[PDB]
């Protein structure tokens, strides 16, 4: 071992138990909470007030959430889910078909509704995104081909959320992540990243899984020189709690791929 190693995740990783410590959006002001509610603004300025728009966007290391999904499916008309861990894309697929023992994910689709203009109701969230999801396959960041011999379209958007410092043991392989995850991106094509800084590791109740701590130096550093330009990023300072990660605050961005 050393830093959690890929079938770590295969055999470790309970995807029930992640969303039930990180995603339940409670309606007290937990650490958890107050991340994932910066999260949502976030992806909504990006996919919904900004020019994020396109036809393709493959999401990296989705895992088994789809917050990150509910605004860019205002955007995109088709929509790849991919995740390295086979039980998680059980999990999603679960949602997906809307099956009653799927998690519950109508208080963030709810305050998404909110934040988008109360526009459309939960119900009619979920039916769109159900819509937009084309296909939910498996993925790899540190392969030269991290869906394998799958065949897409350039994408018009790559995005991860809480991915590549997990699945990346150290800065070298986070570079050739990000190199790969060029290889799907047509140019001028957006990168939508969103992690933790400075994180070591992160708990799933009582199993630990390695993280690589990065500061917003070396992360900006690795995108720059590989392969994109940063049309903004943001820092908070907001961290989970000490019993869930030992993160200092999150950075999320939004980057160009040179053409
Ligand atoms: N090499 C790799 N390639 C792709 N995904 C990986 C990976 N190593 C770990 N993962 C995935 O890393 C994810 C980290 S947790 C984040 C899940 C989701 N993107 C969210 O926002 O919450 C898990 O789904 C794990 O399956
Ligand atoms: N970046 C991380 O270490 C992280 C935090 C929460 C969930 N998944 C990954």
């Amino acid at each position: 071992s050393g830093f959690t190693s890929k079938d770590t995740y295969l055999s470790h990783f309970n995807p029930r138990d992640y969303l039930e410590k990180y995603y339940k959006f409670g309606s007290r002001h937990s650490a958890e909470s107050q991340i994932l509610k910066h999260l949502l603004k976030n992806l909504f300025k990006i996919f919904c007030l900004d020019g994020v728009k396109g036809d393709l966007l493959i999401d990296i290391g989705s895992g088994p959430t789809i917050y990150q999904l509910l605004s860019a499916c205002e955007s995109f008309k088709e929509i790849v889910v991919t995740d390295y861990s086979d039980q998680n894309l059980q999990e999603l697929e679960k949602w997906l078909k809307a099956a009653p023992a799927a998690f519950d994910w109508s208080p963030v689709v709810t305050y998404v509704c909110d934040l988008e203009g109360n526009r459309v109701k939960g119900p009619e969230k979920e039916e769109k995104l159900r819509q937009a999801v084309k296909q939910v396959l498996k993925c790899d960041v540190t392969q030269s081909q991290p869906l394998g011999a799958v065949p897409l379209p350039p994408a018009d958007c790559v995005l991860s959320t809480l991915c590549l410092d997990a699945a990346c043991p150290d800065l070298p392989t986070y570079c050739r992540a990000l190199r790969n995850l060029g290889s799907l991106l047509k140019p001028g094509g957006f990168l939508v990243i969103m992690d933790a800084l400075k994180s070591s590791y992160y708990m799933i109740g009582e199993q630990k899984f390695s993280s690589l701590p990065l500061g917003r130096e070396a992360v900006e550093a690795a995108v720059k020189e590989a392969g994109y330009t940063i049309e903004w990023f943001e820092v908070i300072s907001q961290s989970y709690s000490s019993t869930m990660a030992n993160n200092e605050g999150l950075f999320s961005l939004v980057a160009r791929k040179l053409s």
